[PDB]
């Protein structure tokens, strides 16, 4: 659920579901 674009957020955020 990221669009993994320019400046996108890493970790339990977008890159990473967290659990």
């Amino acid at each position: 659920a990221c669009g993994x674009g320019d400046g996108c957020a890493k970790x339990c955020a977008a890159s990473c579901a967290a659990s």
